[PDB]
């Protein structure tokens, strides 16, 4: 129920991707969101202690260096707090499917956003999740590198029939 959607490094890509690709990351967890977004108040406001304990995700803002929290407190705002009620099992989850997205290629992996390279001729696939979605900047017939990882189609197995 819940979709979780991670970065992945691009050079070709400002921003997080292009700070990922010179730091060596290859997986940067985004987000895990469940049906619920939440508004209003936050029932506890994030610390930078707290979200720094979500070891290697990396912001997705230029004003901390691509380091923390502006992504993490966001993630906490928007999807966090009214779902899972305490920073606590949050943190412990959000870091947990980081340190699984660090290992490498995880068992469900399938583009989101991709930056279409003419000389490699690959779909460089700048954003990835846990389930198929429709996509954007993705190439068709064109095979999708998930930070170097050659696949034919969207995802690292079959959806179709
Ligand atoms: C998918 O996403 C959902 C969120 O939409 C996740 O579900 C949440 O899981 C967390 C645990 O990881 C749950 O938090 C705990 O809630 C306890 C109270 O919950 C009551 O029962 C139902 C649950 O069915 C709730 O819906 C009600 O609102 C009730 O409040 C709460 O007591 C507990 O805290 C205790 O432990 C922590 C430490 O773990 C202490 O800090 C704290 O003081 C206290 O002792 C938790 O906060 C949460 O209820 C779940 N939310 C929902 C809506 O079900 C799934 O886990 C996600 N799954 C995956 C695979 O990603
Ligand atoms: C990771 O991705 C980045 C971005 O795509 C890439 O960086 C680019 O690298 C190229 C080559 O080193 C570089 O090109 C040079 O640009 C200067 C002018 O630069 C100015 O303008 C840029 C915008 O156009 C701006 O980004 C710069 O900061 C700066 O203000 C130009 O003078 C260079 O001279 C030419 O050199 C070529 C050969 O290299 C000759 O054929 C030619 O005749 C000129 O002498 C050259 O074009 C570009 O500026 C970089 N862009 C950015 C944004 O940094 C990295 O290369 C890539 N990293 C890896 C490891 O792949
Ligand atoms: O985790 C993130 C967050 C944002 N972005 C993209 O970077 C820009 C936001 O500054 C925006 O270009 C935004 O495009 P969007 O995410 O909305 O598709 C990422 O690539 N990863
Ligand atoms: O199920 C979903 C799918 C996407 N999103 C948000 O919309 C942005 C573009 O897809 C995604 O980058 C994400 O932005 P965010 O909420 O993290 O700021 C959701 O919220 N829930
Ligand atoms: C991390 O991966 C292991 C093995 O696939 C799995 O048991 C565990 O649930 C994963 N954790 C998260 C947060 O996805
Ligand atoms: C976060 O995950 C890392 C593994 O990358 C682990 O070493 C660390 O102890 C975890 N942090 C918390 C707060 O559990
Ligand atoms: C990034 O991915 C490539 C291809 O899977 C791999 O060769 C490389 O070791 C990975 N880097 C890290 C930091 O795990």
């Amino acid at each position: 129920e819940n979709i979780t959607q991670w970065n992945l490094q691009d050079n070709g890509t400002e921003g997080i991707q292009r700070a990922m690709f010179q730091r060596g990351v290859n997986r940067s967890l985004h987000g895990i969101w469940p049906e619920k977004i939440c508004t209003g108040v936050p029932s506890h406001l994030a610390t930078d202690t707290e979200l720094k304990a979500i070891h290697g995700m990396m912001d997705a803002s230029e004003k901390t260096n691509y380091t923390c929290c502006r992504l993490q407190r966001h993630e906490w705002n928007k999807h966090g707090w009214c779902n899972w009620y305490n920073i606590e099992p949050w943190i412990l989850l959000m870091n947990k499917t980081q340190a699984n997205l660090t290992e490498g290629q995880p068992l469900r992996e399938c583009a989101v956003t991709c930056r279409y390279d003419r000389d490699s001729d690959l779909n460089v696939v700048t954003q990835a999740r846990d389930s198929p979605t429709p996509l954007t900047g993705c190439k068709k017939g064109k095979n999708f590198s998930f930070a170097g990882i050659l696949v034919q189609g969207p995802c690292n197995f079959e959806i179709a029939v």
